[PDB]
C-alpha cells in the first residue's frame, strides 16, 4: 500500500509510486527521476498516464520500454494543466532529468514535492519566488548537522588536477570511473575533456547516456574501449581485485590504474578538507573516494527552507524511525524560530 507521503491531497496524483500496484483512485502518476527506489515498478505493461520530464521519458521509452502513449512529458518553468490542475516542474539540480513538482490545487492551497534535490540559491529565481507554498514535501537525505561536503566544482576542480598529474607523470596510466545510476556524469566528462580523451563504456550504458540531451555527447563517450584512457566500470568493481581485473584485459596498453569512486558523504568529511585527501593504494593501484553529492547539505536545505517559509513540511526521507523522524522535526522548528515564519 502507498504510504501518505507519495500523495498529493485533493488531486488524483501520486508521486513517485510505482511499486504498490493500482492505486486507489490516481488517475496520474508523476514521476520526478530516473532512479530505480523510485521508478520501481514501471515496465512496457503500464497502462495509466506517466508525466515526467523529456529526459525521464527517453529512458522510459528506451530503457523500460514503456509505450509512448502513456509517457507524457511536460518542458520545465511552463504552466500546464493536467486532469484540470495547473503544474509546473522546476529544475532539482539532482541528475539528468530530475525535477521538482508545483502543483495548484484547486481550493487555493500551493503544495512544492521537491523529489530528489541539491538546494542552491539559483532556485531563489524560478517560478516559486511568486507566491506561498503551503506545503512542502521535502528531501531529507542529509537533515543533520553533522552532514558537510564541498561544492561540486571544487571536487571537480581536485579529480581533474589529480588525473591531469597522475597521467603526466605516467602516460601509461588508465583513469576509470564507477558508476551504478545516472548522475555525476560531470565526474568522468571532467576528466576526459582535461585529457582530451573520449570515455569508453559498456553498450548498456552508453545507451542510457545518449538518453539524456548532453551537449556535443557523441564527441565525448564511446564503445570502443582500445582508443579511450578513461574507463567506466560498475561502481562494485572499483576495488583492488576488480581494478587487477580490469587492468589485465587491457593487454599491457597500461601499467597503472587511478581510480574514483564518486560516494556521497562519508564520516571522513567531519574531519577532513578536500584539498586533504588521498587514496587508498596497493601497487600500482590507487582508489579516491570523492564526496560528489547530488543532494542538498544540512546547510544548502535549512537556506532553501528559511527562504521559502512553508506553513507545514512532510519529509520523503529517514521516515522510517522514530529517532529519525524526532530529530527532523526539531530542526524543522529551530529554522522556523530563528527566522520568525
Ligand atoms: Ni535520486
Amino acid at each position: 500500500t502507498c504510504p501518505f507521503y507519495k500523495k498529493i491531497p485533493g488531486t488524483g496524483f501520486t508521486v513517485d509510486a510505482f511499486q504498490y500496484g493500482v492505486v486507489e483512485g490516481c488517475t496520474a502518476y508523476f514521476l520526478t527521476h530516473f532512479h530505480s527506489d523510485h521508478y520501481a515498478g514501471l515496465s512496457k505493461h503500464f497502462t495509466f498516464p506517466v508525466y515526467c520530464s523529456e529526459i525521464t521519458g527517453n529512458l522510459l521509452k528506451n530503457k523500460l520500454h514503456v509505450q509512448e502513449q502513456y509517457i507524457h512529458p511536460l518542458p520545465l518553468d511552463t504552466e500546464c494543466i493536467v486532469n484540470g490542475v495547473k503544474v509546473v516542474l522546476l529544475d532539482a539540480n539532482h541528475c539528468p532529468g530530475a525535477v521538482m513538482i508545483l502543483f495548484y490545487l484547486p481550493n487555493g492551497t500551493v503544495i512544492l514535492h521537491t523529489g530528489d534535490f541539491r538546494a542552491d540559491p539559483s532556485m531563489e529565481r524560478s517560478l516559486l519566488a511568486d507566491q506561498k507554498v503551503h506545503m512542502l514535501y521535502l528531501d531529507t537525505t542529509y537533515c543533520s548537522p553533522e552532514y558537510t561536503f564541498p561544492s561540486q566544482q571544487e571536487v571537480i576542480r581536485f579529480a581533474i588536477n589529480t588525473a591531469f598529474e597522475a597521467v603526466t607523470l605516467n602516460p601509461h596510466a588508465l583513469v576509470v570511473c564507477g558508476t551504478y545510476s545516472i548522475g555525476k556524469e560531470k565526474v568522468f566528462l571532467a576528466i576526459a575533456d582535461v585529457l582530451g580523451s573520449k570515455v569508453g563504456m559498456s553498450q548498456e550504458k552508453y545507451k542510457t547516456l545518449q538518453c539524456l540531451n548532453i551537449p556535443e555527447i557523441n564527441s565525448l563517450i564511446t564503445t570502443d574501449m582500445c582508443s579511450s584512457l578513461v574507463h567506466l566500470l560498475p561502481m562494485m568493481q572499483i576495488n583492488f581485485k576488480g581494478l587487477q581485473s580490469h587492468l589485465k584485459k587491457c593487454g599491457g596498453k597500461y601499467n597503472q590504474i587511478l581510480a574514483f569512486r564518486p560516494t556521497g558523504w562519508t564520516h571522513s568529511n567531519k574531519f577532513t578538507r578536500i584539498a586533504d585527501v588521498i587514496p587508498q593504494t596497493k601497487g600500482n593501484i590507487s582508489i579516491y573516494g570523492i564526496p560528489y553529492s547530488e543532494h542538498s547539505s544540512y546547510l544548502e536545505m535549512k537556506r532553501f527552507v528559511q527562504w521559502l517559509k512553508p506553513q507545514k513540511i512532510i519529509p520523503t526521507v529517514n521516515v522510517g524511525t522514530w529517532k529519525s523522524r524526532s530529530t527532523m522535526e526539531k530542526y524543522f522548528r529551530e529554522w522556523k524560530l530563528e527566522a520568525g515564519y
